[PDB]
């Protein structure tokens, strides 16, 4: 009792499109940021979103035409809120990949 545990499995990396480009959606090793990087995934991420600034996560329902996760960010101190949609594109595993990254995130987000 009172033991606190953190996640210790491999961080999921998901084949996803963002603004119609293909790339990889993952978290940083410290599990503090959601990141998306365009293929070939040599470079830095195009999207880097602090878990601390995510205010919502939504999904297309299972059996939808597309598998999509939608992240809403805290409005920046520069003034509707920023949103990011990632379409899961693995031919067979799209929904399982979305579930996995969703399940990780919602665990990290609820713990804070
Ligand atoms: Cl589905
Ligand atoms: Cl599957
Ligand atoms: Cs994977
Ligand atoms: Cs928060
Ligand atoms: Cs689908
Ligand atoms: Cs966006
Ligand atoms: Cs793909």
């Amino acid at each position: 009792e009172n033991l606190y545990f953190q996640g210790a499995m491999s961080i999921p990396r998901s084949q996803t499109t963002y603004k119609k480009k293909e790339g990889i959606l993952t978290l940083t090793e410290d599990r503090k940021f959601l990141i998306w990087t365009p293929l070939p995934a040599t470079g830095p991420p195009t999207v880097s979103l602090a878990l601390d600034n995510i205010t919502n996560l939504q999904q297309t329902p299972p059996g939808s035409a597309k598998v999509i996760l939608k992240f809403t960010e805290r409005p920046r101190p520069n003034a509707p809120p920023p949103q990011y949609m990632f379409q899961f594109t693995h031919p067979t595993d799209a929904r399982a990949e979305a579930n996995a990254i969703r399940d990780l995130l919602s665990q990290l987000l609820a713990a804070a």
